[PDB]
C-alpha cells in the first residue's frame, strides 16, 4: 500500500551554511515539501556543517506540485526563520535513477552565501527497493 511513485530521500548534510541568521548561531533543520505534504529533520545544535543522515519516503499524492527543499533555523522562544533553499520539478528525475550529488543552496537573504546540501533522490514505484 505504497503510492504509485515515491520520491526517497536521503538529506546528508550541508556545507558551509550561513553560521548566524540575523543573530545567534542557526540551529538548522530541513524542511520537505511536496504540495500540502512536510516533512522534516531532527534539528542540529549551532553546527554550520550539520549532518542529519535521515531517510525519507514521500508519495506523491500531488502530480502538479514542485518538491521544495528549506533549510531553517529552529527557535525555541520565537519564530523559526528560512534561511536556505532549493526547488525541483517533479520532472527534474527519472524513475530508478538514484541521483547523488551537491546541490547548491539559494540564500533567502541576497548578498550571503548559503553553502550546499548533499542529497540522494530515488523517484521510485511501488515495490521497487529504496535506494
Amino acid at each position: 500500500h505504497h503510492m504509485t511513485l515515491t520520491f526517497n530521500i536521503k538529506v546528508i548534510e550541508a556545507k558551509d551554511l550561513p553560521k548566524v541568521d540575523t543573530f545567534g548561531k542557526v540551529d538548522p533543520y530541513v524542511q520537505i515539501q511536496l504540495g500540502n505534504e512536510k516533512c522534516k529533520t531532527k534539528v542540529i545544535k549551532k553546527s554550520y556543517n550539520p549532518v542529519w543522515n535521515e531517510t525519507f519516503s514521500i508519495p506523491v499524492t500531488n502530480p502538479k506540485a514542485p518538491l521544495n527543499i528549506t533549510v531553517v533555523d529552529y527557535d525555541f522562544i520565537g519564530s523559526n526563520d528560512a534561511f536556505a533553499y532549493i526547488h525541483f520539478n517533479q520532472q527534474e528525475f527519472n524513475v530508478g535513477q538514484v541521483v547523488d550529488k551537491w546541490y547548491m543552496l539559494n540564500s533567502y537573504k541576497a548578498g550571503r552565501s548559503a553553502g550546499q546540501i548533499h542529497l540522494v533522490i530515488h523517484l521510485a514505484t511501488q515495490n521497487m527497493k529504496p535506494f
